[PDB]
């Protein structure tokens, strides 16, 4: 049953991830480039005198860019199952992921400057 | 004009959501799984006296890891659509999608804490 | 190396995003219809005098409804790449991505009325 099964390796999330992570690692590691780089400036605020609200608000936005950036990995691991005719297919997929990321970010930096009005000070 | 008629199917998003949903249980049902499993645990702590916003800021964790398992579902039933090579080639972005709620729900977490620290009490 | 330039292409967004938005606009443009709709009405709410934290919470659900429909247009994008053989294959994502924005939507409007309550006034 592929099916069952296919719920059954959601179920084990985390050994799934092994393969998908190291996939992402080889192919597109923008997850560390944007996702983690954010967190770890979030971090820092959340070091500092800030308040508890303000902390969450920015991890949200930082899993929001930490979550497309693996979407992003995603496609192009698929593409690398097959060959070159497919690296070229997703293209569209992976511009518009990259559209997606953009439109998270330039958002977020919105609520970025008014947190920081408002808490960080 | 399939084009045209894609964006018509877009429109129409409550209907389309019937075959959708459907295929998810049958195929994966992570969505209610983690999806209304989290959904839930949240409804209690807002419907004890708690913070407005903090029962804001809990049902978008909810809706992050809600839409992430739809995702997932949606991989397995275009698999289903075609067969057993599909069933493992998409097995690389199912990882993927994997790592994408596993994130959605540490980092959830320690927002968590700290919202139940700050107003849950 | 089409791996490595993979992840080129996720490091160029803006660019990337250039033939990706296009083929959604020629495509599917629910990103302007219920996206850019949404986030003008929060525009108009946090133009009032409301408050900060709420300006922030209301952009972050626009944020969900644009880039969900984002991958709803990247969808169609590679089934124009093909044929309607593909048209019809990822109608089951389709439908899926469909059941994300509702949810997504849904639980939002919920936040909603209550920071509507309790900040909008």
């Amino acid at each position: 049953a592929n099916n069952t099964t296919g719920f059954t390796r959601i179920i084990k999330a985390c050994g799934c991830s092994w393969k998908g992570l190291r996939a992402c690692w080889i192919n597109e590691c923008a997850f560390r480039q944007e996702g983690v780089a954010v967190l770890l400036a979030v971090v820092i605020a959340c070091w500092l005198d800030v308040c508890a609200i303000t902390r969450v608000l920015l991890i949200s936005s930082v899993m929001l860019v930490m979550i497309v950036e693996l979407l992003n990995s995603a496609i192009e691991a698929v593409c690398d199952r097959i060959g070159s005719e497919y690296h070229e297919l997703s293209g569209r997929a992976k511009d518009m992921g990259s559209a997606a990321v953009l439109i998270a970010i330039i958002d977020a930096v919105i609520t970025w400057a008014i947190l920081c009005w408002s808490h960080f000070g």
